DNA sequence: CATTAGA
DNA sequence: TCTAATG
């Protein structure tokens, strides 16, 4: 946590760079296990060959873990954080819309700036158009302030539309969290669960409610089941307009919500604790559901949640109020 | 780890 | 169809 840092973080660097400037998926793989083994490691590593005895660490490792220990850099990183193409592809990857890929297929073209990619919007997919257009506001956090307001306007339409939808917002926003990055809504209705094939339109009608109302503005990516956009908060009485915001709805079975809406609430390591323990107390846990253990291994039959809390008294636990998710 | 876009 | 990109 403090004594292999250096190490995890350079480790990290190496790893994070085959994986994008480069494609050496393996390399890359690999320098992941063992920045993940010699992050584990109680003691103070003196130097590769004492790195070296760790599983996944190679020769090729160690020797990077010495000139580390010795002399407090690297070149192979020096280089590549110098390095203007992949500097380049560091950067094109922050627009939303861009990934590896694409990154590097900019760069080859030569589309290495913002400015590059505004010269050619033609070069970009629509996704890729938005982020490019929202690239500052999306970046941006956004204040819980601001959190509130729009849950406020979201759960108003939603009920306007049908006062038979649930609509939830996950993440550390609903952690108590005094910003987020970006909105996550989790939504269902009775008349949607498992089985009853779907009712598209379920979505659809909300997504559109959001719309003509002026909250959505645009666009990523719309199906069946999953929304994603941007939107925003009505610019008052001037003088202060409000920033693009990228927003998520998404469609569940309302016979799979809780276990959804504790999952996506987490926190990441909440879970993976609440989770840790179902499996103790005969249970497993699982973004849809929550399946009783039978010995022979495993076992299967979701057992039926109406709230938050029958995953938890199903586990024996405490009530967490989101709160205090936090681990 | 699943959903969407796209080509 | 596959492949990329988000989460
Ligand atoms: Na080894
Ligand atoms: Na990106």
């Amino acid at each position: 946590e403090t004594l292999n840092g250096g190490i995890t973080d350079m480790l990290t660097e190496l790893a994070n760079f085959e994986k994008n400037v480069s494609q050496a998926i393996h390399k890359y793989n690999a320098y992941r296990k063992a920045a993940s083994v010699i992050a584990k490691y109680p003691h103070k590593i003196k130097s590769g060959a004492e790195a070296k005895k760790l599983p996944g660490v190679g020769t090729k490792i160690a020797e990077k873990i010495d000139e580390f220990l010795a002399t407090g850099k690297l070149r192979k990183l020096e280089k590549i954080r110098q390095d203007d193409t992949s500097s380049s592809i560091n950067f094109l990857t922050r627009v939303s819309g861009i990934g590896p890929s694409a990154a590097r297929k900019f760069v080859d073209e030569g589309i290495k700036t913002l400015e590059d990619l505004r010269k050619n919007e033609d070069k970009l997919n629509h996704h890729q158009r938005i982020g490019l257009k929202y690239f500052g506001d999306f970046e941006k956090r956004i204040p819980r302030e601001e959190m509130l307001q729009m849950q406020d306007i979201v759960l108003n339409e939603v009920k306007k539309v049908d006062s038979e939808y649930i609509a939830t917002v996950c993440g550390s926003f609903r952690r108590g969290a005094e910003s987020s990055g970006d909105m996550d809504v989790l939504l269902t209705h009775p008349s949607f669960t498992s089985e009853s094939t779907k009712q598209p339109k379920l979505l659809h009608q909300v997504v559109e409610q959001l719309q003509k109302v002026h909250f959505i503005t645009d666009t990523l990516s719309k199906g069946e089941t999953k929304f994603m956009g941007v939107c925003q908060l009505p610019s008052k009485n001037d003088e202060k307009e409000y920033p693009h915001r990228r927003i998520d709805i998404r469609l569940i079975p309302k016979d799979q919500y809780y276990c959804g809406v504790l999952y996506f609430t987490g926190s990441d390591i909440f879970n993976k604790n609440m989770r840790a323990h179902a499996l103790e107390k005969g249970f497993t846990i699982n973004e849809y559901t929550i399946r009783p253990l039978g010995v022979t291994g495993v076992a299967g039959e979701p057992l039926p949640v109406d709230s938050e809390k029958d995953i938890f008294d199903y586990i024996q636990w405490k009530y967490r109020e989101p709160k205090d998710r936090s681990e």
